[PDB]
């Protein structure tokens, strides 16, 4: 907790010069256009345009706490606004054209957005949610649940149960959720492509996942500022800001970024709705 290995920290920033990033950004249209199914790894990187520092950037909560500087929020958890990003993966998923999201983010706005949750895996945890020791009942709550370390909060369950309610926020001892790494690894292995979104997929064994699709012939397309620890495996690298990233995609698929009407829990997706017909590509 104090001696834990927190990995490399505050590497450079990569750009791609502008001409190689469009380039980049048809390429990945390209691929999302092929694939049959699409699954999205999602870390600190994406909430960064919200006010959330990340960890290991160069303004970093792992980063500042090495120099002895602290990380700086520009909002609250419950104050933050789901990004470009956020709402381009809603749309995503809504179209048909994202089989499945696995976030290393306990900042909960992939829930807040109104992404489904049976198509969610958050690996480590959920800053707004608390879980029934007793029956595992999970309860989205609207301000963020006051502990972290898989604690007692002082709430009990109202399942027609009066079991404790704790926190789903992992410390560096416990093992990641049986059932969200489950559906996170069967996601990842069966998927063609694997888009990972302003992660350094650093910790185990959330940014090894990513690298389950490339088992069977699966893509792998990384979307970094930073480098990160399987920069070698992917099929495509861009670097740049994963908000530009994926407005120029949703662009080239022909999809607008839905309104946030503000906070709302979806628990299951629905059938996909309509899309653009793909492009001709060979
Ligand atoms: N707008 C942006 N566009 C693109 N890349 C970005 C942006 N902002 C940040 N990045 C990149 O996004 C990356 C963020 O990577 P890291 O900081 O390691 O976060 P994690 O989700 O991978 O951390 C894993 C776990 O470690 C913790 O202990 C917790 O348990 C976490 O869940 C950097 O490389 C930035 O360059
Ligand atoms: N984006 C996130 O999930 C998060 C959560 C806590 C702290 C930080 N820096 C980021
Ligand atoms: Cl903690
Ligand atoms: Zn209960």
């Amino acid at each position: 907790p104090f001696t834990a290995d927190k990995g490399k920290c505050g590497l450079p920033e990569i750009f791609d010069p502008p001409e190689e990033l469009e380039r980049k950004v048809w390429e990945l249209a390209r691929l999302v256009w092929q694939s049959s199914s699409v699954v999205f790894h999602t870390g600190a990187g994406i909430s960064t345009a919200s006010g959330i520092p990340d960890f290991r950037g160069p303004h970093g909560v792992w980063t500042m706490e090495e120099r002895g500087l602290a990380p700086k929020f520009d909002t609250t958890f419950e104050s933050a606004r789901p990004t470009q990003t956020h709402m381009a993966l809603v749309q995503l998923e809504r179209v048909g054209l994202l089989r499945f999201l696995v976030s290393q983010n306990v900042d909960g706005l992939h829930v807040r957005s109104g992404f489904p949750r049976d198509k969610l895996a958050e690996l480590h945890g959920n800053m707004f949610v608390e879980e029934c020791a007793k029956c595992k009942t999970q309860y989205v709550r609207d301000t963020v649940v006051g502990t972290m370390g898989l604690k007692a909060t002082g709430r009990l369950c109202t399942v027609a149960c009066r079991g404790e309610l704790r926190d789903t926020i992992l410390d560096w001892e416990d093992s990641l959720p049986d059932r969200d790494l489950a559906l996170a690894d069967e996601a990842s292995r069966n998927a063609d492509l694997s888009i990972t979104l302003g992660t350094s997929l650093q910790i185990r064994p959330s940014g090894n996942l990513p690298l389950a699709t490339k088992r069977r012939g699966g893509r792998l397309v990384i979307v970094n500022l930073q480098p990160t620890k399987h920069d070698r495996h992917a099929d495509l690298r861009i670097h740049g800001y994963v908000d530009e990233v994926m407005t120029r995609l949703m662009k080239h698929l022909g999809l607008e970024i839905p309104a946030w009407d503000g906070p709302r829990v979806l628990e299951r997706a629905l059938p996909p709705l309509p899309r653009p017909p793909t492009p001709k590509l060979e």
